[PDB]
Formats: structure tokens, C-alpha cells, sequence
């Protein structure tokens, strides 16, 4: 007996609100396990690297992170490098919050599964660190730099209602059909 | 004699550009008013009231703009008096060039045929001057306040290579199937 | 107050199950009045002619019917006479039936809001009757032909869990902002 | 030197033709190396296994196919045993035909880049042989099965003018953000 699951996109407003804090008698109980394997089975079928809770119209501050090593490889070595595109293991956060390492910005195009077909430059902080709980309970702080820190910041923004269009250099939106080309 | 015409979507550089002048060598010529009607005809099929040259592929100083009275009738009466919105006929005008009147900020929903399905809240001016050449190269002026000079300032910021998104309260920005509604 | 609402869009499963009927002792009652409410006020926002309760996430067999002047004279005038285009008033019907008086089969493009963003050419029976109750309870049936029976087919068809997409010439399907144009 | 290169969307006409062959004249010639180098360009960018000139607005026989390693990973092992998903390197076709060498079909979603955002069922023979030239005029056969094959024989559709959503199973269409997901 499978399921449907959708991406809420841009107009709904759970994605513009302040996802809630989970509550310390739901960590490491089943609704939040359906949560956490929903978000991880959403994220791995479009193929994208985070995806958050309000994202799947659930208004609490969980997301997930992944990047394998096939995604980084998909892209050109020379593009790869330039975005300092390194893979990552799975880790899914609860109640997490961000602070900024290194404040130099980045720019570089991202897209959103929540404004399905479009992507714009953003600019992002070089390096951050995310702290909260895995979904058993146990604090961690983890600290990245490059594409791992442009996803982090862009899950993150998610949990306080902000979505990439917030940020980006509007002139650089583009839809996914067009793009720019080596001559 | 039929033919395809499309409206350009973001993404396309022909949106970005700044539009070049039309040549006083094309004035009341044949290439113009093939421009100038088909903008007319893809402005009536797609129910809009303005629409510029560089939505159609053409990087030059074309606009037309029209609103029916069918169309301010079509908004619910509080929202038509709000918005001042009050119809006005066809107008063509080529190389125009725009000064603002009354510099008070007005802000509403637009959405553009070029950036198909959104709508966002922009702030406008409330009155602005249009000037410039009608197709036969007379010299047409026309002053405008409310509804009227929100199209106005669209259109112009088109030949400007200016898209809505670059001036919009972004948290608005939505799908055109999402809606707030009354309880 | 204010809320949020959204018309559900293709590849939600709610709009291809068979919606259910409102019970007898649902009948002018507040909970069918808050639907029936919503609904019109949905598809008068959205200035769409026809809405079911499906495209509202309410797998139920309810649907609402406009055609206001206005928004019918926003078509020309050679196209609505094509069409046999003419306003109507608002009916809400519940548990509704079809019955088909005249089967010539007519085509012309259609769109759906569940779809948003494409037309098709559809062929659609020239006249039907559709009976229900209206939301007290009163039996209705209106025979109607041309545009009208059109529309009624689509929003009957959507209680089906049928969209327009499985009746189309798929050669026809399009984006809105591809268009054939008169040179 | 950069430019900008699009994939026209369903409703330009040019995806609807049938593509004129290449003219023994153009074989191994400039113009024809600066469409497939853009070719595989866009299909390398875009991260799709498979483009033809009609859908960057050139209507010609000419299509390119490639599934490097590392975008055939992203798929999990199982979905990739079930598809029979392996990958190819690059081959690119010009005036091809196409002979069906197992009639069996095979149903699984497919997408296209020219119906940006959406997928649907669609059967497929599970072996085909494509043969073709390449761009200097040497004969290129290449008989392929499963996932292969699939692609092979959407390419060589757009050379038609038929788009998947002419032959999918409608009621499996689908934007891409709903998916059927494991409880
Ligand atoms: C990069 C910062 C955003 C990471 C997370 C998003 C997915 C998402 O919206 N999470 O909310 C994603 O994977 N986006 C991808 C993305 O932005 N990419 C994928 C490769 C490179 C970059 C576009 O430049 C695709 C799905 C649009
Ligand atoms: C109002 C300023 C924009 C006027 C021009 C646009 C058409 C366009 O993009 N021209 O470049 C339009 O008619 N847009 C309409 C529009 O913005 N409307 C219709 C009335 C209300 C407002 C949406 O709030 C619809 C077609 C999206
Ligand atoms: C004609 C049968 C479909 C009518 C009802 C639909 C809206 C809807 O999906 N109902 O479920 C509608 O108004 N569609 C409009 C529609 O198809 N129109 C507007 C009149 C002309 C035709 C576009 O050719 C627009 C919103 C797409
Ligand atoms: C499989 C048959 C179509 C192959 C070629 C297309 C791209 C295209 O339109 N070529 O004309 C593509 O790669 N489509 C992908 C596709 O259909 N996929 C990618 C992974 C599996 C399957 C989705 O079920 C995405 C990009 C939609
Ligand atoms: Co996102
Ligand atoms: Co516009
Ligand atoms: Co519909
Ligand atoms: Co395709």
C-alpha cells in the first residue's frame, strides 16, 4: 500500500511561516520517524540534496542534507571545483540553528523543488555551521564550507519561511529551459 | 493566413536587454506595422492590457496598451475603485519615454505574460507621463494616475529590460492557484 | 476573515478518484454551505467558469457554474458566436447527473485551473442536461448547449476523476503562451 | 565567447514537424558541428540522456544520446535492475531509422525537456535498432534494450513530431512535485 507525497510550491503559505519547534517527547517516536523517512524518501526521488519539513506542508523545524558522490560527479570537474562541490553523508536535523563562520558571499545559480523549473544566482556565506538533534536525540554540530554551506543555508531559510527568491540577484532568474552556453 | 506567435519567458535575454530605438526610417513603414499588430493581436488573445516588443522576440522601443471596459468590469467593485482602475483605449507608442507625476507609491498584485502563472505585489508610482511617437511618428503625451499608470510603468520597465520580480515584495509571490479568500 | 485556498493540480490523486455524494442529511446544511461557499468564491477569483469540489481537495460531488457578461465579453465578438458563447447565472449543483440531448460532437480549446498554464482542442457533446440538487435540496435540471454544455462536461467529468488531458488531441496540447495568430 | 541556448516548449510548432534530413552537402560541415556540439551541450547541462535538434528550434534530422556513469547512479540499484538502466557513452545521429527488433512493450514514467515539469506512463518496445549517420557521414547502427531502448525511440518520436504526451497513459500524467511514495 504506497502513498502520495507532494512538494508544496510558492504560494502556500507554510513555507512562509516559522516552522515550530519539535517537542522533547516527540524525539525518537514514530511520528516523527514517519517524518524524517518521508522527508529522506522525497528527497532521494527528485534527486535533490536537502529538503525540509514545511517543504511536505508540515510546519516543524526538521530537514534533511544529503549529497552522494554520483550528483557531485554528474557535474563538470571544472564547475565542481569552482563550486567547491564535495559529497556528504545523510544527516537529518531537528530544532537546528545556524551561525555564520565565514561571512564572505558566494554566488553561484540554485533552484528550489518549491518553485518547481526555475533558478536564479544566490548569493551564500562561504563557511556555517548547523547545530541541533538527530531524530534519536543526541546533539550535533556540523561545520561545512562551499556547496556544502549553500545547502545548509538554503534548508535552513526554509524553517524561517524565506525561500531563495528572498535573496537572489532577480536579473539571473531564469526558467531551467533556457541557460547560458559555451560558444 | 495563419501564423504562431509566442510570448517570450524569463530566462530569454531579449527580457533583460534595453530595447534599441525604431529607426525614424521604419516610421509608417510595413516591418512596423506588422510589429505593432501582431502586439495588438497576442495583447487581445491573452485578455492582458499592455504588451512591448521585446515579449515578442523584438529588441526595440515598441509598446501598445489597452483596457477594456469588459475587463474593469470583470473586478469585483470595491477592488476596481480601490485599484482606480477605469478603462482607457488603445494606444501604440514607439520610443517612448516616461516622467513621473506623482511619486507616491501605490502597491498591488501584478503579474506578467512573460513570467506565465505568478503574480506578486509591486509597488508603482501613482501617476506618470508617457510620451513618445505613435507608428506614423506623431508625437503623442498622455498623463495617467492609478491602474493606468501601474500598465504604463509594466510596459515601460519592459524596454528597459526590467521584469516585475525585480521590483516585487518577493514574500508575495505566488502561484496563481494559491489565493487568499475570505472565511 | 482572511484564509488561504488552492485548486489542486495534476498529479494529486484526489482528482482522478470518484468523488462521493453528499448524504441526504448533509442537505442544507452549514458544513455543505462552507463548501459550496469556498468553491464560488475560488472560481469567481480566479474568473475560471466551472470549479468542482475535487479541485478543492473535497472529494465530493459538488460543483459551481458562472458565466457573468463581462468576463463573456472579454471574448470578441466573431468567437463568441463560434463558440455559442453566452453568460449564464451561477448554479451550484450537488449529486449531479449528465444526460447527453444532442451528440454532434463540437472542438474547440480548453483549459483546466487544475492544469494551469495550457489549453487543448477537446471535442465536447453540443448539448446536455445536467439535474441535481441545488445546496437545500431543490431538484434542478438545466439543458443547456454550445459553451455551456461544454463547461458542464468538464466540471461533470471532474467528479468522474477525469481531466481534460484524457480527452484532447494531444497535437493540439500547449503552453498559453504559444498561440496561433491571423497575419 | 558564451550565448544563450533554449529548449522550445510544447506549443512551438517546430516540435510538431517532421524534421527535414540533412543534405549530403552539410555532412562533416561547420554549421552541422555547431548544432551537435550545442546539442550535446544542452543535454549535458541539463543532465537529460537524450535531445534533438527540433527541440532547440532547428528542424532537422539530428539527435544526440548519452548516459554517462554517474548520472545512471543517481538512480537507486533496484529502480536500475527494474528499468534496465545501464550506461552509453555518447552517439549522435543524423537522417537515423528506426527498426523495432523486440515488440514487447514496457511501461514506466518518462519526462521531456520540451514539456518542462511533468511526467507520464508510457509504453515502449523493450529492443530497437537506430541507424543513422554520423555528423562526418559514416554509418552508425547501435541495437539497444530496456532503458536504452526507451530513449532511442522518444528521440527519434521528436523527429515526427510527436511528444510523449501523444502515446503516455493520461491518467499517470503528473507534475513532477506529487509522487507515489513507500509507506
Ligand atoms: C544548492 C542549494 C539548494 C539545495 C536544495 C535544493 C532542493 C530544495 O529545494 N530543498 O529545499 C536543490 O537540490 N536544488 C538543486 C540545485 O539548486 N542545483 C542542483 C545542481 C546545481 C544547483 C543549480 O545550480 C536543484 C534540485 C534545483
Ligand atoms: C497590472 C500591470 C501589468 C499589466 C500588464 C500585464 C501583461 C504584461 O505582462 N505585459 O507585459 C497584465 O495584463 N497582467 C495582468 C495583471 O497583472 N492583472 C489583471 C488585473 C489584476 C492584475 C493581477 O493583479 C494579468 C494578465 C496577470
Ligand atoms: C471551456 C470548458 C472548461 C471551463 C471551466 C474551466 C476551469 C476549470 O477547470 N474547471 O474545472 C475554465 O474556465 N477554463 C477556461 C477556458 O477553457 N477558457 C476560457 C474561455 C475560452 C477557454 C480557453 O479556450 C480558462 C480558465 C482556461
Ligand atoms: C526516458 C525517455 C526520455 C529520455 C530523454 C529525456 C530528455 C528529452 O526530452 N529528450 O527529448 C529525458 O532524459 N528525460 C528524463 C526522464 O524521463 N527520466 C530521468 C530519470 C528516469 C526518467 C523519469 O522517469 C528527465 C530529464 C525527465
Ligand atoms: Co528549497
Ligand atoms: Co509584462
Ligand atoms: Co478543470
Ligand atoms: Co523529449
Amino acid at each position: 500500500h504506497m502513498s502520495f507525497s507532494h512538494v508544496c510550491q510558492v504560494g502556500d503559505p507554510v513555507l512562509r511561516g516559522v516552522a515550530a519547534p519539535v517537542e522533547r517527547a516527540q524525539l525518537g517516536g514514530p511520528e516523527l520517524q514517519r517524518l524524517t523517512q518521508r522527508l529522506v524518501q522525497v528527497m532521494r526521488r527528485r534527486r535533490c540534496v536537502g529538503l525540509s519539513a514545511p517543504q511536505l506542508g508540515v510546519p516543524r523545524q526538521v530537514l534533511a542534507l544529503e549529497l552522494p558522490e554520483a550528483l557531485c560527479r554528474e557535474c563538470p570537474p571544472r564547475q565542481r571545483a569552482l563550486r567547491q562541490m564535495e559529497p556528504f553523508p545523510l544527516r537529518v536535523f531537528v530544532n537546528p540553528s545556524l551561525r555564520v563562520l565565514d561571512s564572505r558571499l558566494v554566488t553561484f545559480p540554485e533552484g528550489c523543488e518549491s518553485v518547481a523549473g526555475f533558478l536564479a544566482c544566490v548569493p551564500r556565506f562561504q563557511a556555517v555551521q548547523i547545530s541541533g538533534l538527530d531524530p534519536n536525540g543526541e546533539q550535533v554540530v556540523w561545520q561545512a564550507s562551499g556547496w556544502a554551506a549553500r545547502i545548509i543555508q538554503h534548508e535552513m531559510d526554509h524553517l524561517q519561511g524565506c525561500l531563495f527568491i528572498d535573496k537572489m540577484d532577480s536579473r539571473t532568474f531564469t526558467n531551467v529551459y533556457w541557460m547560458k552556453v559555451n560558444d
